[PDB]
């Protein structure tokens, strides 16, 4: 169903959820376990007379089509790297929520890097694409990488980890969005203010992933940005509680929010959870997905 015209390159790049997200000091130092899921954007790139961006799907109305778009920035950076003008049209069919904590703009940017490399057969190796991604944004490297990975530094340095099963997810999109800088500002505010708990080390969580054990994983999920996202959007507490009472093993805010993610034991539980959330009047719209999935790849 992807747009794949002759001459074009179409690339699918996944959204993410942070299974584990510890936030340090003052970019912020991060330790995170990224997990790529089957809610993805598909990006079709063609040679054209000028650089352009068109969007359908999530944010059809509102995602900018100019220099504000991370995909614009990606095309310019890649063109410069290989010594060509960025004369491509970019079409983004988005399932990843806008400003929702699943790094959809980052997916779009990673997809453009991959699509252009193929379109022009530029021979840019994966390590060089990684460097370009890191220049673009903190979550772009993971969008290239996919699977499940331990991100350090500010998230750009990645060590793959084993997630030895298919993991079943429900995502609850919020009515609006959050600006990730606002959410980082808020966690700093919360910490000026009190001395709330920090996550344990990621050891146990990584062990549960390596065992492929969702029931063990669930109570170990955690995201230090969640308190900031819920401080800003208190209604998220209703969404989380609803998903949990519907049968999710655990609910967590995804990244800087406001999307909520719910880990379920099985496909059938994700069926139940998504159906009840949709019926509970606590979020905008509901999605079912699985992970892990691949990083940005040509279709
Ligand atoms: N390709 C794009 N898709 C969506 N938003 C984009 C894109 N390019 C630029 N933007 C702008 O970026 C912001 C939203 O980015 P995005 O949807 O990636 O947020 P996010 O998923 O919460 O990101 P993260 O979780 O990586 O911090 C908005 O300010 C939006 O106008």
């Amino acid at each position: 169903s992807d747009w794949v015209p002759t001459g074009a390159v179409t690339v699918r790049a996944p959204g993410k959820v942070n299974l584990y997200l510890a936030v340090g000091d003052l970019y912020h130092e991060l330790t995170t376990v990224f997990h790529a899921v089957s809610l993805a954007d598909d990006v079709t790139v063609r040679d054209a007379d000028v650089l352009s961006i068109d969007v359908v799907g999530q944010g059809e109305g509102t995602v900018p089509t100019d220099e504000r778009n991370l995909a614009w920035q990606a095309a310019e950076l890649f063109a410069d790297h290989v010594g060509r003008a960025p004369d491509v049209s970019i079409f983004i069919n988005k399932d990843i929520p806008v400003a929702g904590g699943m790094a959809g703009g980052s997916a779009d940017a990673a997809a453009v890097l991959v699509a252009m490399n193929e379109l022009w057969h530029a021979g840019v190796p994966r390590r060089d694409l990684h460097h370009l991604a890191a220049q673009l944004g903190s979550d772009v490297p993971f969008a290239l990488h996919g699977g499940t990975a331990l991100g350090t530094g500010r998230g750009e340095q990645l060590a793959t980890v084993l997630a030895r099963n298919v993991f079943h997810w429900v995502f609850a999109f919020a009515d609006g969005g959050l600006a990730t800088p606002q959410v980082f500002k808020e966690i700093d505010r919360l910490r000026e203010n009190g001395d709330p708990p920090r996550l344990a080390e990621a050891d146990e969580l990584l062990g549960a992933l390596a065992a492929g054990d969702a029931r063990r994983l669930a109570p170990l999920l955690g995201n230090e940005l969640q308190a900031a996202a819920v401080s800003l959007n208190p209604e998220l507490r209703r969404t989380l509680r609803a998903g949990e009472s519907a049968g999710a093993l655990a609910g967590i805010v995804s990244g800087s929010g406001p999307t909520c993610a719910f880990l379920c034991t099985s496909a059938d539980d994700a069926v139940q959870v998504s159906a009840e959330l949709a019926g509970a009047g606590v979020c905008r719209t509901v999605r079912v997905a699985s992970g892990p999935v691949h990083g940005a790849q040509v279709i």
